[PDB]
């Protein structure tokens, strides 16, 4: 047991050890140069082999925070992450974490042309892929390191199969702009999992987990789900605390376990558990929810009618609420996790109040009646925005929400709002196409992450106490806290693209609603319609920028005159 580097090296392999170590160095020291990290990665990788050969060799006994911190401390003074070294453990590693730059300073990543890129690769495949992990982990310091190993293998395959194609650009770019989209979503989706542990606790995270895993594996018993939750919570605690080697291994041992215990988990993991290691864990995560068992008793007899309701609750409070979550969640694949958790806390309060009572049954009898307005509230919201999407179209719909929510929160920065609206646009596409039954959990997967992305950015750049209240108040009732955000008060002041030529128009309107929030949907559409007539006329004159300058600062006091 003596060595922890060795236990990892043996388990993960030479190739993965090197990689996860590079991800971890880039995640802690984001501003530090590429060539310097590789130097250190190799230094510890060579050292780890030393310990595999002899576990009782010098400094092999040391923990990975003591080891990776020291190596990282070799130049780092860095700047605020300079004093992180003085701290001298467990303060040293704890420092590195709180100091992770979510909103980086780092220069914008500019895509060099196909032939240019295919010759940095091929020639030096090695440092090429090692640059990919370096640049991603830097700009995404909560990016699921084991997931990023799978992304590097998808990036290598898009290059070790496209640079050798008749049409190189048509091969590379549709897969390289897919891989780019898929990783931005994975960083956001994991940054929320982390926030759920850091800003809400182990119990909230574990509750989300019990709900979700119960929805996915309804055939599986309660003791089984509880095993997976316990293991899953371990992987993410480590992965979120920067123990990238430990969790990567624990995610591997869990993928393995699921595959050897399918009978007691699901039927839908057949091909998943035949796939290679990195694909395996990813497969199981994106797997389709299994069928809920045929027959099954009504929750009421076990959580309302039973005399032992307050007995089993006072005895084991968390187990009984876990069983409520498990039993409700598995019967409800149609409900979102967040929703199922509201019903669990709602129930928790009815028990906390009623089991103190002289007649608990006559007190908590009508509890499933508190649940109806809770379920109905989002059910109605989806088949509303879906009707509005089918009506207005992706662009117009986004503009409806952009205006609405800029009026509600002009404090939240313009690009956070434009990006928020553009994620909800995807709810209109991707989620409304689905039938009723699949739509609601589909909806939270873009909302949860976009409200949390907005929340996370609000730490580096705080502007409102009102927003900060929702970003903390509660995990689950975050969505209604933003929906019931009435507003604030009286403290308010040519071509080249098409998809982005829309954002240019969006960011403008967002700012326009920032300035004049009293403007009516009549006024705002009248200005944006006369905006369309500005670009249309000027992109067809034979004195191009002469029209943009003179006829542009012509509607400036025709919009400001429409006040
Ligand atoms: O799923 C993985 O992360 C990779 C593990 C390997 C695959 C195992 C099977 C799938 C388990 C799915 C459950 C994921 N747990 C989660 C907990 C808490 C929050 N939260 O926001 O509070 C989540 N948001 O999205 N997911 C969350
Ligand atoms: O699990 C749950 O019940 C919770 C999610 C249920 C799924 C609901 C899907 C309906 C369509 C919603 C689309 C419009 N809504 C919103 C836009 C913008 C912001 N913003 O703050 O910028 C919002 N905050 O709240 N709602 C927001």
């Amino acid at each position: 047991h003596k060595s922890e580097v060795a236990h990892r090296f043996k388990d993960l392999g030479e190739e993965n050890f090197k990689a996860l170590v590079l991800i971890a160095f880039a995640q802690y020291l984001q501003q530090c140069p590429f060539e310097d990290h590789v130097k250190l990665v190799n230094e510890v990788t060579e050292f780890a082999k030393t310990c595999v050969a002899d576990e009782s060799a010098e400094n092999c006994d040391k923990s990975l925070h003591t080891l990776f911190g020291d190596k990282l401390c070799t130049v780092a003074t860095y700047g605020e992450m300079a004093d992180c070294c003085a701290k001298q453990e467990p303060e040293r590693n704890e420092c590195f974490l709180q100091h992770k730059d979510d909103n980086p300073n780092l220069p914008r990543l500019v895509r060099p042309e196909v032939d240019v890129m295919c010759t940095a690769f091929h020639d030096n495949e090695e440092t090429f892929l090692k640059k990919y992990l370096y640049e991603i982990a830097r700009r995404h310091p909560y990016f699921y390191a084991p997931e990023l190993l799978f992304f590097a293998k998808r990036y290598k395959a898009a290059f070790t199969e496209c640079c050798q194609a008749a049409d190189k650009a048509a091969c590379l770019l549709p897969k390289l702009d897919e891989l780019r989209d898929e990783g931005k979503a994975s960083s956001a989706k994991q940054r929320l999992k982390c926030a759920s542990l850091q800003k809400f606790g182990e119990r909230a995270f574990k509750a989300w987990a019990v709900a979700r895993l119960s929805q996915r594996f309804p055939k599986a018993e309660f003791a089984e789900v509880s095993k997976l939750v316990t293991d899953l919570t371990k992987v993410h605690t480590e992965c979120c605390h920067g123990d990238l080697l430990e969790c990567a291994d624990d995610r591997a041992d869990l993928a393995k376990y699921i595959c050897e215990n399918q009978d007691s988990i699901s039927s839908k993991l057949k091909e998943c558990c035949e796939k290679p290691l990195l694909e395996k864990s990813h497969c199981i995560a994106e797997v389709e929810n299994d069928e809920m068992p045929a027959d099954l008793p009504s929750l009421a007899a076990d959580f309302v009618e039973s005399k032992d309701v307050c007995k089993n609750y006072a005895e084991a409070k968390d187990v009984f609420l876990g069983m409520f979550l498990y039993e409700y969640a598995r019967r409800h694949p149609d409900y979102s996790v967040v929703l199922l958790l509201r019903l669990a806390k709602t129930y928790e309060t009815t028990l906390e109040k009623c089991c103190a009572a002289a007649d608990p049954h006559e007190c908590y009898a009508k509890v499933f009646d508190e649940f109806k307005p809770l379920v109905e509230e989002p059910q109605n919201l989806i088949k509303q925005n879906c009707e509005l999407f089918e009506q207005l179209g992706e662009y117009k719909f986004q503009n409806a929400l952009l205006v609405r929510y800029t009026k509600k929160v002009p404090q939240v920065s313009t690009p956070t709002l434009v990006e928020v609206s553009r994620n909800l646009g995807k709810v209109g596409s991707k989620c409304c196409k689905h039938p009723e039954a699949k739509r609601m959990p589909c909806a939270e997967d873009y909302l949860s992450v976009v409200l949390n992305q907005l929340c996370v950015l609000h730490e580096k750049t705080p502007v409102s106490d009102r927003v900060t209240k929702c970003c903390t108040e509660s995990l689950v009732n975050r969505r209604p806290c933003f929906s019931a955000l009435e507003v604030d008060e009286t403290y308010v002041p040519c071509t080249l693209s098409e998809k982005e030529r829309q954002i240019k128009k969006q960011t403008a309107l967002v700012e326009l609603v920032k300035h004049k929030p009293k403007a009516t949907k009549e006024q705002l559409k009248a200005v944006m319609d006369d905006f369309a007539a500005f670009v249309e006329k000027c992109c067809k004159a034979d004195d191009k920028e002469t029209c943009f300058a003179e006829e542009g600062k012509k509607l400036v006091a025709a919009s400001q005159a429409a006040l």
